[PDB]
């Protein structure tokens, strides 16, 4: 319902959109243009509705694999920095928001999933998957509705989206139903049949867990941290155990912030990211409210890089893959998903379930 003069963003729940805000209102005094920050449900699968018919927000945040679909759609405008703010942000983040030699979006920061750990419940982590199992529930919870927290098990001894050769993606190249993908997911489905975990952990009964000191471990984000902190848990952050001597690996996703190519007010979205968001100030504003992670520009993940949990969380991102951000991730993720929960419930076996998830893929 048009849009001209103001800036509306969308960034998820998860992220730290109060601390955007203080940046919004940075840009308000000086602009005399409103900045209004929401997070509504499902964003990333909403984009798309309401972008197509040329509406919803000027500016969109998300990891970097939903935004190649979003591009091939004609939902993003193309972003146009000099080389000198090039400069700033690290090369490999900006590789991650290039679809077709195009420039899609604002590289923002690196996320990768960490072991979390209770210091006062268990001093040390464990270092293997293997030997987690134990009697009674005294295990981990972390979500398991979401394919992005089970995916480094899962890949940890063989699977991978999709294959990677000479530059392209083989899209009829799927391998979530080789013998390490059937490994990893056996694994899971063991954990949950044994009853050292519920097959209902989601999001926010893993997080209530640990913040209430009832699970010495979960697997999570930067993002979480904040939480952590303020229910006094005496933490820290650390790699992902190993699977049969491999480690986890997971997807490495690039927070984004993509240009809607329906909004009237484009100029005004680059000079909200470039001078505002992207500075020290802008992400330590954003950092303050729910950490980023390691941050794509060099200045500001400079003073970041000696903390600790931070270090974690990059030696956990060197040990994943970048997740690819193709068109055919939207499928990719419902057929795992799919997959996941099936197996996890009972509905279908592993060898099932993934024969299904492949088939899905590769059609
Ligand atoms: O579970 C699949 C899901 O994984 C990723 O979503 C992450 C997101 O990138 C993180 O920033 C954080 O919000 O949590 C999400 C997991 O619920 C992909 O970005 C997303 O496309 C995909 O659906």
């Amino acid at each position: 319902k048009i849009e001209e003069g103001k800036l509306v963003i969308w960034i998820n729940g998860d992220k730290g959109y109060n601390g955007l805000a203080e940046v919004g209102k940075k840009f308000e005094k000086d602009t005399g243009i409103k900045v209004t920050v929401e997070h509504p449900d499902k964003l990333e699968e909403k984009f798309p509705q309401v972008a197509a018919t040329g509406d919803g927000p000027d500016i969109i945040f998300w990891a970097h694999d939903r935004f190649g679909g979003y591009a091939q759609s004609g939902l993003l405008a193309e972003i146009t920095p000099d080389k000198a703010f090039q400069d700033k942000l690290y090369p490999f983040t900006w590789d991650a928001v290039r679809y077709n030699g195009k420039l899609i979006a604002y590289p923002i920061a690196v996320e990768a999933l960490s072991l979390i750990y209770n210091k006062d419940l268990l001093p040390n982590p464990p270092k293997t998957w293997e030997e987690i199992p134990d009697p009674g529930k005294s295990a981990l919870m972390f979500n398991l509705q979401e394919p992005y927290f089970t995916w480094p098990l899962i890949a940890a001894d063989g699977g991978y989206a999709f294959k990677y050769e000479n530059g392209k993606y083989d899209i009829k190249d799927v391998g979530v139903d080789n013998a390490g993908a059937k490994a990893g997911l056996t694994f899971l489905v063991d954990l949950i049949k044994n009853k050292h975990m519920n097959a209902d952990t989601d999001y926010s009964i893993a997080e209530a867990a640990f913040n209430k000191g009832e699970t010495a471990m979960t697997i999570n984000g930067p993002w979480a941290w904040s939480n952590i902190d303020t229910s006094k848990v005496n933490y820290g952050v650390t790699v992902l155990p190993t699977f049969k001597g491999q480690p986890s690996k997971p997807f490495v996703g690039v927070l984004s912030a993509g240009i809607n190519a329906a909004s009237p007010n484009k100029e005004l979205a680059k000079e909200f990211l470039e001078n505002y968001l992207l500075t020290d100030e802008g992400l330590e504003a954003v950092n303050k409210d729910k950490p980023l992670g390691a941050v794509a520009l060099k200045s500001y993940e400079e003073e970041l890089a000696k903390d600790p949990r931070i270090a974690a969380t990059m030696e956990n991102a060197q040990k994943g893959e970048i997740m690819p951000n193709i068109p055919q991730m939207s499928a990719f993720w419902y057929a795992v998903r799919t997959a996941v929960i099936n197996a996890a419930s009972g509905r279908q076996t592993v060898d099932e379930a993934l024969k299904d998830a492949q088939t899905r893929i590769t059609k």
